[PDB]
């Protein structure tokens, strides 16, 4: 599930809420 953050140049600030960079945007479990 996309969270609402891009990660093309820098990692997900939303890692705090469980989101990780996949395919240039931040996702939690798809």
């Amino acid at each position: 599930i996309p969270c609402g953050e891009s990660c093309v140049w820098g990692p997900c600030i939303s890692s705090a809420i469980g989101c990780s960079c996949k395919s240039k945007v931040c996702y939690r479990n798809g």
